[PDB]
C-alpha cells in the first residue's frame, strides 16, 4: 500500500501496521524513515497496544487540503477500547516533500476517556552518529536553551523534549530531525492556535520526530476528529523541513507577507535607544542622531521605559515632561535626519496597577480562582514586568490596544512598533466571557497581534511591526503581521546564525530578519542577510567597528537579497555556512566561532550553486583582498585561513 507526491513516497505495512516515509533523489528513492507505528491514545498512562489492521483504501487521484494528489485512509480497531481509527495521509501533486495527516475515533458501545493523542510518529533512517534537530516549543528555557539542538548518539545522554504550546508556550508548533540525508518535518495542520507538542526523542540508535494533542472523553458511538499535521521529507536540513511547512500551511490560510508587499523601511540599518538603559532621555537621543545618520543608520526605536504602565500606555511624565509635544519632537527629529521612529510596546499586557485594570477588570483574563491572570513566561511562572493579560476576546481589550496604536502613529508620529517580553496567554475562567472553553483565550491569543497589526497598516501602509516573544522561537500565529523577525534575545553567535535560517525558512527568502544586538557580532549579521541593529552608546575604538560594520552592511546590502538555504547543511558541511544572492551576486559567509558546530582545523571551502560553465573571483568583501583568483564554478573549492569568519562574494570573470 503506497501513495507519493511531489518528492516524496508513503508505504504502509498492513502486517506490522507500519508506516515508511521515503524522498526522491535523482531518479531513485532515499528512506527517511524506519517502519513507524502509526500514532494511537494515551489511555490511564499508557498507549493503546492493540489495535489492528482493519483496511487501507489508496486514492490514486483525489483532491484534499493541498489540492490535487493522493490519500491513503487506514482503519484500525482496539478491542480492549472499542475504537475504531481512521487515519488519513494525503500526498500533493505540487507541494514537495509534504505529507497532511489527519486522525479520527470511532468509540463504540461505551465512553473512551484519553489523555493524550499521539498523532504520528517518524523514528529517521540511517542515522550514524549525530541528529540534528528544530525544536519550536515554547516552553522554555528561555534565552540559554538552543532552538537548534545536537542529538549526540555516541554519549550518554538521551535527549527528550516535548515542544509544547500551550497556556505557557506560544511559539512555533515544528520540530525537525535531520541528518547529512535529510529530515523529517513534522507540524501542527491548524489555521488557528491549539494545543499541541511537536516532541524529539533519542532513540536506541536515533531519533524520533512527533505530534500530539490533548485527550478527550470520547462519547460512545460517536466520532470525533483529534489532530491534524503537515509532515515533511526533505533532503539538507531544517531550512527544507520548514520551508515545506510553510508551503504546507499557505494551503490553510497562514500566508506569510509577500515580498512585493514588505515595506521598505522594514530593510533598514537600526539603531535601538537602550545606549542609558531606562535613563534615556530625548535629548540624550536626538543628540546621537547626527552620527547615527551619517554612518547609515535610517530606523530608530525609543525603547522601553517611556510609559506610565502597560494597557494604558501613556507618556511617562518624567520622560515627557511637556506631554504630547515632546513626544512629537523626539519623532520629528528622528524624521528629520531620514529616519522612520518605532516604539516599544507589551502587547497583550493589561498593566497591574494601570487605570485601564482599575477602570475596566473586565477586560481582563481571570484565573480559575476569579483571580486577574498574570502573563505567563515560557513554561509557566511570571515576571515582575510582567502584568495582567487582556483577554483576547474583549473588546474593550483589543480596543485598548488599537486605541494605543492610533495615538502612537497619529499623535506622536511613531512608524512602527517593536512588540517585546510576552510569551503565552493564560487560560480565561470569566464566565461573563462565555468563552468556548478555557483554552479559547489561549487560542486567541493572536487575535490581538491581528487586529492591532491591522489599525497600524489602516494609518500607514509601510508601517513595521515586530514582536519579541524573547528567548523562545516566536509565536507562529503572530507571523502573519509582522515585517520584521528578531532572533528574539539570542545569546550567541550560534543561536543569533541559525535563527536567521529557520525564520527565512518560515518567512520567506526576502522576508526581514535581524541578529538582533545582545552582544556584538556584526560578521554574523551581515554574512546570514540580516538587518544590522544596535543599541549601544558606542565610542572609541568600539564605535568605529560599529561604523565600519554599517558601511559594509550597507554597501551590500544582503538584508535585501535573496537568502539562499538548501545549498548548505547545518552540522553537515564543513562550515557553518549562510548565502544570500544580491543583485546577481552569490554571496557566501563561513564561521567558525559557533561552538555547537566547529571544524578542527582548516577545511577547504567549497562554493556551491555557481554556473558550472563560468570562471569567478573570490572576493572577500571585508578586507576587500582576493582569496580565489579564478574558480571554475563546478570545482570553486579553495583553502583560506581565518579564525572567526569569511564573508566573500563569487565574482563572474570573463
Ligand atoms: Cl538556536
Ligand atoms: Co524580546
Ligand atoms: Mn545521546
Ligand atoms: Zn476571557
Amino acid at each position: 500500500y503506497a501513495i507519493a507526491g511531489n518528492g516524496v513516497r508513503v508505504t504502509y505495512d498492513a502486517d506490522g501496521q507500519t508506516i515508511t516515509l521515503y524522498r526522491t533523489e535523482g531518479s531513485g528513492l532515499i528512506q527517511m524513515s524506519k517502519p513507524s507505528p502509526l500514532g494511537g491514545p494515551v489511555i490511564g498512562g499508557q498507549e493503546v497496544q492493540d489495535f489492528s489492521h482493519i483496511s487501507c483504501d489508496v486514492e490514486q487521484s483525489t483532491s484534499g487540503v493541498m489540492g490535487s494528489g493522493q490519500r491513503m485512509t487506514i482503519t484500525s480497531q482496539s478491542m480492549s477500547t472499542g475504537l475504531i481509527r481512521t487515519y488519513v495521509l494525503e500526498t500533493s501533486d505540487i507541494e514537495e516533500g509534504v505529507v497532511y495527516t489527519a486522525t479520527s475515533y470511532e468509540a463504540g458501545a461505551s465512553d473512551v476517556e484519553v489523555s493524550w493523542f499521539i498523532g504520528s510518529v517518524y523514528e529517521l533512517y540511517g542515522a550514524e552518529d549525530r541528529i540534528w534537530s528544530y525544536n519550536g516549543g515554547g516552553e522554555g528555557p528561555m534565552h540559554y536553551y538552543d532552538t537548534l539542538q545536537k542529538i549526540d548518539l555516541t554519549d550518554s545522554g538521551k535527549f527528550s523534549r516535548e515542544n509544547k504550546q500551550d497556556d505557557t508556550a506560544a511559539s512555533i508548533p515544528v520540530s525537525d530531525i535531520y541528518i547529512a540525508d535529510g529530515g523529517i518535518t513534522v507540524g501542527d495542520a491548524s489555521a488557528t492556535r491549539r494545543e499541541v507538542h511537536t516532541p524529539v526523542q533519542e532513540t536506541s540508535d536515533s531519533a524520533q520526530v512527533s505530534i500530539g494533542w490533548p485527550g478527550k472523553v470520547i462519547a460512545a458511538g460517536s466520532v470525533i476528529e483529534i489532530g491534524e499535521s503537515f509532515a515533511v521529507v526533505h533532503p539538507g536540513d531544517y531550512y527544507n523541513g520548514l520551508r515545506g511547512y510553510k508551503n504546507a500551511m499557505d494551503h490553510l490560510g497562514v500566508i506569510m507577507p509577500a515580498p512585493g508587499d514588505i515595506p521598505d523601511s522594514s530593510y533598514d540599518l537600526r539603531w535601538e535607544s537602550w545606549g542609558w538603559g531606562f535613563n534615556w532621555t530625548i535629548d540624550l537621543i536626538i543628540g546621537k542622531l547626527d552620527e547615527l545618520q551619517a554612518a547609515g543608520v535610517k530606523q530608530i526605536t525609543l525603547d522601553d521605559g517611556w510609559y506610565t504602565n502597560a494597557g494604558d500606555w501613556a507618556l511617562n511624565p518624567e520622560k515627557f515632561p511637556n506631554g504630547a509635544s515632546d513626544a512629537l519632537r523626539l519623532t520629528d527629529a528622528i524624521h528629520e535626519h531620514g529616519m522612520t521612529a518605532l516604539l516599544w510596546w507589551r502587547p497583550c499586557d493589561g498593566g497591574i496597577d494601570s487605570i485601564l485594570y482599575q477602570q475596566h477588570p473586565e477586560y481582563f483574563v481571570m484565573d480559575a480562582d476569579g483571580r486577574p491572570a498574570r502573563l505567563p513566561t515560557p513554561g509557566g511562572g511570571t515576571n515582575p514586568s510582567l502584568g495582567y493579560a487582556l483577554c483576547p476576546m474583549a473588546d474593550g481589550a483589543i480596543a485598548s490596544q488599537v486605541d494605543f496604536v492610533n495615538r502612537a502613529m497619529n499623535d506622536w508620529g511613531f512608524d512602527g512598533f517593536k512588540g517585546d517580553y510576552v510569551w503565552s496567554m493564560p487560560e480565561c475562567y470569566n464566565p461573563a466571557h462565555n468563552h468556548a472553553s478555557p483554552e479559547e483565550s489561549t487560542e486567541k491569543q493572536s487575535e490581538i497581534y491581528r487586529v492591532s497589526y491591522e489599525a497600524m497598516v489602516a494609518n500607514d501602509p509601510n508601517v513595521f511591526n515586530l514582536l519579541c516573544n524573547c528567548g523562545t522561537p516566536q509565536d507562529y500565529y503572530s507571523l502573519p503581521y509582522m515585517t520584521q523577525i528578531a532572533t528574539a534575545d539570542p545569546t550567541s553567535v550560534d543561536q543569533t546564525r541559525r535563527r536567521v535560517k529557520a525564520y527565512k525558512a518560515l518567512m520567506g527568502d526576502y522576508f526581514p530578519v535581524t541578529a538582533d544586538h545582545n552582544n556584538i557580532w556584526y560578521p554574523s549579521a551581515v554574512g546570514t542577510g540580516s538587518v544590522l541593529i544596535e543599541k549601544r552608546d558606542l565610542s572609541g575604538t568600539a564605535k568605529e567597528e560599529y561604523e565600519k560594520w554599517l558601511g559594509i552592511a550597507d554597501t551590500v546590502q544582503l538584508q535585501k537579497g535573496r537568502f539562499i538555504g538548501d545549498l548548505y547543511s547545518y552540522g553537515f558541511d564543513p562550515y557553518e555556512t549562510y548565502v544570500v544572492a544580491a543583485d546577481g551576486v552569490m554571496y557566501y559567509a563561513f564561521y567558525k566561532d559557533g561552538s555547537k558546530y566547529s571544524p578542527t582545523g582548516y577545511p577547504d571551502i567549497e562554493l556551491k550553486g555557481l554556473d558550472p560553465n563560468k570562471m569567478y573571483r573570490i572576493v572577500d568583501y571585508v578586507n576587500d583582498r582576493v582569496v580565489a583568483t579564478n574558480l571554475m564554478g563546478d570545482n570553486a573549492v579553495f583553502n583560506t585561513r581565518f579564525s572567526d569568519y569569511l564573508l566573500v562574494k563569487a565574482v563572474e570573470i570573463s
